[PDB]
């Protein structure tokens, strides 16, 4: 497999995915300086959709084509073709100072963000600090405490990772698929290949790499719940019923902080990333808030 693909060429399996047919949606990639983002539908977005830790925009494909919606789909920093940092600082706090500006040119008239994992609590983080932009936020699997813990689990593997030379360097493609296999053999393999395409890129070695920066390090998660308490945007959470991420003490605690939570849907057969194993299921709820 020699691929110059594009990085549209395969839409109509999203569409598929989705249940939906009819003609594809227009889609662009933009850039504003260290910012790269997918606009869906032309220039005016209704929604902004922040992926997660090792993920990109294309995370939400199927999610955006089955919801028809106009959408920006943002690359967090180290993440798709966002600048990477070398500092490998992608906190929510970092994410946000740098997105603010970018999402006031790209998205001003977006009330709604859709945020998963890193990407929810980025959300939190815009909608305290640039109110005016964020009506209503929601939240994939994620909560301030649910984020912490994942880091504080993570934080030896992170340590040791970073004394390593170079990125990693892959001999192809399939061995690149053969690790997200491993983490996730239940899924349906063209899913896995389809992410496995929009998050890796072959070099002139003929070698791959992953597009994400490793992550180092993670935000100030007390400042996160100060931003929750002062935050006016109703908060609305999607759980993954196969995932442990978020326990009912996260839930209860998200519900006692918020000034109005909308509560939990939880999602049947899904685990972390709900907009992977049960996209429909997500473009219902999110429907569903956008009334
Ligand atoms: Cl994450």
């Amino acid at each position: 497999e020699l691929t110059g693909l594009d990085e549209f060429a395969l839409l109509a399996e999203n569409a598929e995915q989705a249940g939906v047919n009819g003609p594809l949606p227009e889609v662009e990639r933009v850039q504003a300086g260290a910012i790269s983002a997918l606009r869906w539908g032309g220039s005016a977005p209704r929604v902004i959709f922040l992926h997660g830790g090792g993920q990109n925009a294309h995370t939400w494909d199927t999610v955006i084509v089955g919801l028809g919606e106009p959408a920006l789909a943002v690359d967090l920093p180290g993440h798709g073709h966002s600048a990477w940092r070398e500092d490998g600082n992608y906190s929510p706090q970092l994410n946000s100072e740098t997105l603010a500006p970018v999402l006031r040119e790209l998205a001003p008239g977006a009330e709604f963000v859709v945020g998963m994992s890193l990407g929810g609590l980025t959300a939190i983080r815009l909608a305290a600090m640039a109110p005016d932009l964020v009506g209503e936020l929601v939240l994939v699997d994620v909560t301030p405490s649910a984020l912490q813990r994942h880091a504080e689990l993570t934080a030896e593997q992170r340590g040791t990772v970073a004394l390593m030379h170079g990125e990693r360097e892959f001999p192809s493609f399939q061995a690149m698929l053969d690790l997200t296999i491993a983490a996730a053999p239940h899924r349906d393999v063209k899913s896995l290949r389809r992410g496995v395409f929009h998050n890796s890129r072959r070099l002139d070695n003929g070698n791959w790499v992953w597009r994400y920066d490793a992550i180092r390090t993670f935000g100030d998660f007390a400042g996160l719940w100060d931003d929750v308490d002062a935050l006016s945007a109703p908060i609305t959470l999607v759980r993954g019923g196969s995932s442990g991420f978020v326990t009912d003490q996260d839930t209860a605690e998200l519900h006692r902080r918020a000034t109005h939570f909308r509560g939990v849907h939880i999602v049947e057969k899904s685990g972390h990333s709900v907009q992977s194993d049960q996209p429909r299921a997500l473009i219902e709820i999110v429907r569903g808030v956008l009334d």
